[PDB]
């Protein structure tokens, strides 16, 4: 475990602080060994400014060190920001700041269970691909086991038959496409890397190997960037009904579809942006917004109730529950939906129902608007990071 | 090879369309031509359904796609062809997606010893394909020493005659991109680099493109760029592009998001474009891309690549015998220029989103098909009626 800070300033064009700031910036870079990057780039707000961007790493949370780097910086005269990760709260949450910068993650991983010894070296050969996995690989393709296709064939034909009368139409309208693009089959596991180029080519959307859980931040920041981290194991053969982890079936079948929907594509990247940045108390907010949303979330189809929560489409028990009078549903309000406490290995007694994806993604971005946060950030699709806006 | 295309929808709930898939999948099957047939939701009817034939063939015109065109009309849709023709039978065909630009790949030194250099440095960039690393060059110590004369020479013209862009971001080439006169800058230093600012990219070129594949490229803000240096003795003025030219004079431009932005407009205005207006394309291209001028109040500046690359050209513009005129595309786009000799003419614009608003208003009459636009969220072309 590694604690990353972030150091931001801007000087313009033609001061005569830019020399001495530069050599300041070498020697730094040749003898600070907590130093990982040093960046500058045309600011993205004044015409005439540089921006700077200095990246550290210390193994331990809050290090002094970051203190006298900005001191130093403050003295070739010039004003520094310092982004920071850390359970205190000195300064603003650090977060990735370009695409490739989600390479940080594929070693933090979280998170028994069903015990069955033979399917462990699967796990290992299936999760160390995903550390070794970094940005700009094809993801690597995985020989599935007879067994493992045959779970996914019990959970995909009992889930195919409900897709029509239980879930939302967005999903009955992409999954055709999986089937005639990305090799969606009884028959057959999908590989990520031909799912994460049909998604690039609908939406933008694209995916990772992820080695399990991330941090709910670590997870939510990805988002921020169109990307989606998906495991690519599968449930154990005897739960196909319901599971608890999140196995391939659950990513392929449940979340997939609906990321090749433009409207629910934005609502989910709003939802990343709300992320950035955000305060441990907001994304913990946050991660229930997402539950009551992307993964059980419901919608009405004029006077009919459908299901877009991944969650949801993944499960054929859930599908069952929803659409009965054995739980409630309510309108979905991130002001609301934020108090709200829920099971995780049972089903859902209470639903939010989204109007639609694009009210959604406002009504998270005044979430968003909510939070106390020390600027305001935009997404650049042409450079593919994220722009800090005071 | 000519590349065809066949384009057409369907909507969703179709009766047709259980059929056609089953068509689809047996051509694919059988009949070698086909490169790729995908599907993908629509961009202009929500409820419907686009999909791509891709056919590649040896000879122009072959009658096979005519046969494939029929043959899915008899099952039911209205499909619009585009080709890689000289013939007007088709819509001229282009590249769809960035990956796409691999298939263009295909396509003063009577010195024995330069012709070979040439040679090595060039059976590389047939060699790369979308995804990959741009191979580095271990450049040559009288290849340093050529970009060392060329970079020297021009570091003490660019802060009195070009354009503030440059002056603005030459620096950060030299604090992110080791620009030196001490070094060549790799190409995919630099394509990191230009991602970051403006989301432009690099690929290696083995030589000169056609004017219509080149400035496609451009749609995907793609630069081409060659990896080879001028011969030893052509250092103030080579009618050939080469990497002083590109990296001097092209990249710093490419940070710059307004001609960015220009750029990229001239190559969406060339994206299935006939022939004749590749033409005109190619020298409004010449007139502000490689030779063009700028305005900063009381002075006539350089922001064209052709002229910062060239000290003998930066010299020339500033002179008296060299006419100036107000950027304007109607008038550019049919002037004969020189390529080896400098410019008598160079056009002088206003700034760089003007430049693209004209550039836009001047495309919007060309003949095409479809309606072309960029999607920079899905890094492709998309195609509307
Ligand atoms: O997925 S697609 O590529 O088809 C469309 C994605 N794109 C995302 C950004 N929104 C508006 C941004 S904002 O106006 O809310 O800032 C338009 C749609
Ligand atoms: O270069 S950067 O990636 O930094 C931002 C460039 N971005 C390109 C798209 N244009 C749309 C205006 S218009 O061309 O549609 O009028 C806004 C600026
Ligand atoms: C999103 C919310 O924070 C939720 O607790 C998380 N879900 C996921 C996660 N990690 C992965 N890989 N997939 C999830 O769905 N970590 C956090
Ligand atoms: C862009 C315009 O069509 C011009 O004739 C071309 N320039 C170039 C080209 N090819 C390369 N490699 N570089 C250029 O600058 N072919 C066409
Ligand atoms: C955390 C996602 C929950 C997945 C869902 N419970 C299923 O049965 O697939
Ligand atoms: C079109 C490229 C022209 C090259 C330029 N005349 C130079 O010497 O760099
Ligand atoms: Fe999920
Ligand atoms: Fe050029």
């Amino acid at each position: 475990q590694s604690y990353h800070s972030s150091i931001f300033f801007s000087i313009s064009k033609g001061s005569d602080k830019i020399g001495g700031l530069l050599e300041y910036l070498e020697i730094i870079k040749k003898h600070n060994i907590n130093i990982t990057r040093i960046e500058s780039r045309p600011s993205k707000t004044e015409k005439k400014d540089y921006d700077f961007f200095l990246d550290l790493e210390y193994p331990t949370e809050n290090n002094k060190e970051v203190e006298k780097v900005i001191k130093d910086l403050e003295e070739k005269g010039v004003k520094a920001t310092t982004l920071q990760e850390s359970s205190n709260q000195t300064y603003a949450p650090w977060f990735p700041r370009k695409i490739s910068d989600l390479d940080l993650f594929a070693n933090k991983v979280l998170e028994p269970g069903a015990s069955d010894p033979v399917y462990r070296e699967r796990r290992r050969e299936i999760a160390k691909i995903a550390s070794t996995y970094k940005h700009g690989d094809e993801i690597p393709r995985i020989d599935y086991t007879e067994e493992e296709i045959k779970t996914w064939g019990v959970v995909y034909n009992r889930l195919k038959e409900l897709f029509p009368t239980n879930a939302c139409h967005q999903h009955a309208y992409i999954f055709p496409l999986l089937e005639q693009n990305c090799g969606y089959s009884p028959d057959n596991i999908p590989q990520l890397q031909d799912i994460s180029n049909f998604l690039q080519e609908c939406t933008g959307w694209r995916i990772r190997p992820v080695q399990g859980l991330l941090s709910a931040r670590d997870f939510l920041n990805g988002l921020a960037f169109r990307v989606f981290h998906a495991t690519q194991y599968i449930r154990h053969p005897s739960v196909p009904l319901y599971t608890p982890e999140p196995d391939c079936c659950h990513e392929l079948l449940g979340h997939v579809p609906l990321l090749a929907d433009p409207d629910f594509a934005d609502f989910s990247q709003e939802i990343g942006l709300a992320s950035i940045g955000a305060s441990d108390e907001d994304i913990q907010l946050l991660s229930t917004c997402y539950w009551f949303t992307v993964e059980f979330g419901l919608c009405k189809e004029g006077d009919t109730i459908r299901a877009y929560g991944a969650g949801i489409l993944s499960s054929t028990g859930e599908m069952e529950h929803f659409l009965t009078d054995k739980a409630k549903k309510l309108p979905f309000n991130p002001f609301d939906a934020c108090n709200t406490e829920y099971p995780i290995t049972t089903f859902q007694p209470l639903y939010y129902v989204a109007e639609s994806f694009q009210k959604a993604k406002e009504q998270m971005r005044q979430f968003a608007d909510s939070f106390k946060k020390p600027f305001s950030i935009r997404y650049n699709p042409y450079t593919q990071s994220i722009e800090i806006l005071d």
